[PDB]
């Protein structure tokens, strides 16, 4: 009787669904949010995890983990947890060539696994589930990236089980989105669709083809350093600048006023996709200085158009591998919560010749929406 629940594990936030009442429900957090942060802090005296967690990273920088995604299921002397490592400001050290995140929590210095934060992460997903259910949840499906090998998949599933779960499978990112739009009830006939996902930390898009329900991925391309936070990054240099000139004082190297602008930009950033300015308004940014300015969606277009940019080459990329011309793309999806940016939708649209954009899915939930119709139907 029991649903079971569909949850989008993501790189920087996460996303839990439940599909009931023939309809998908993705479910807001304790704080009122539709997606969650993947954050985990340790404190003296507690462990914080999601909204909670993040919003004290300016302040615990050393004990708050993110990112566990770029690390679950590599060894240590991987060339990506070594290139990644180098700009956490928490420690990774090497457990027989396993990486374990090593913070102080409670006074003690503890080290853990991948998956043991990711599943906290999990774990927080499935409380937020259940607060609205009523009851507790056991089974669920979890994604992950198409380009996820054995290793990676095993361990995001340990993340499930430790969090109290039963996989009821792993699937990837682009299918279930394509399954949030009911992509996978065509008939027989190959159908072409494309997946553009820009979401916080990582660019990627996938060409999947869909035969009466069967999905196969034939090219896949982006960018593992390519996201929402590379735009609030833009803002935080500009915002610095313009703080520099107005008072003469360089913030840049007070980590907690950096911190907490790049926050206060991500907000701003957020409110840009929907009005053509945006307030911000930081109290006491810098020695009891506030900060209190405005910018508009045509510069914050400006400070990012490259990187705006840059997103369409791998969608050539993908294209040729996938030996098809931008005329056969039965379908285009958008996920990840970037591609709420209009400026990005305009590009992929021209990109594509004025062609119609799915977007009426959320696109952050995109993914978690797919999960929960695939764990209903596994359920039965
Ligand atoms: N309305 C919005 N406009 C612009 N960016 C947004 C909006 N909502 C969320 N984002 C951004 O989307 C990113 C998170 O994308 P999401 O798909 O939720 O996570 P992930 O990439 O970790 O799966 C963050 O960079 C966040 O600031
Ligand atoms: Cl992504
Ligand atoms: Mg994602
Ligand atoms: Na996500
Ligand atoms: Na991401």
């Amino acid at each position: 009787k029991a649903a079971a629940i569909g949850i989008d594990l993501g790189t920087t936030y996460s996303c839990v669904g439940v599909f009931q009442h023939g309809k998908v429900e993705i479910i807001a957090n304790d704080q009122g949010n539709r997606t969650t942060p993947s954050y985990v802090a340790f404190t003296d005296t507690e462990r914080l995890i999601g909204d909670a967690a993040k919003n004290q990273v300016a302040l615990n920088p050393q004990n708050t983990v993110f990112d566990a995604k770029r690390l679950i299921g590599r060894k240590f002397g991987d060339p990506v947890v070594q290139s990644d490592m180098k700009h956490w400001p928490f420690q990774v050290i090497n457990d027989g060539d396993k990486p374990k995140v090593q913070v102080s929590y409670k006074g003690e210095t503890k080290a853990f696994y991948p998956e043991e934060i990711s599943s906290m992460v999990l774990t927080k997903m499935k409380e937020i589930a259940e607060a609205y259910l009523g009851y507790p949840v056991t089974n669920a499906v979890i994604t992950v990236p198409a380009y996820f090998n054995d290793s990676q998949r095993q361990a995001t599933k340990d993340a499930g089980v430790i969090a109290g779960l039963n996989v009821l499978r792993i699937i990837n990112e682009p299918t279930a989105a394509a399954i949030a739009y009911g992509l996978d009830r065509t008939g027989k006939g190959e159908r072409n669709v494309l997946i553009f996902d820009l979401g916080g930390g990582t660019f990627d898009v996938s060409i999947l083809t869909i035969d009466d329900g069967i999905f196969e991925v034939k090219a896949t391309a982006g960018d593992t350093h390519l996201g929402g936070e590379d735009f609030d990054n833009r803002l935080v240099n500009h915002f610095v600048e313009e703080f520099k000139r107005k008072h003469k004082k360089d913030i840049s190297q007070n980590k907690r006023a950096v911190r907490r602008l790049r926050t206060a930009c991500e907000r701003a950033k957020k409110t840009l996709s929907s009005s053509t300015q945006a307030s911000l308004e930081i109290d006491s940014l810098f020695e009891g200085i506030d900060f209190y300015t405005s910018i508009t969606r045509a510069r914050f277009e400006e400070l990012c158009s490259d990187l705006f940019r840059s997103t369409l080459e791998p969608v050539e990329k993908a294209l040729r591998d996938a030996k098809l011309d931008k005329a056969q793309i039965h379908d285009l999806v958008l996920v990840g919560g970037s591609t709420r940016i209009p400026k990005v939708q305009k590009l992929l649209q021209d990109f594509f010749n004025g062609r119609d954009l799915n977007k009426s899915i959320n696109p952050d939930e995109a993914v978690a929406y797919g999960a929960a119709v695939q764990a209903a139907i596994l359920m039965g």
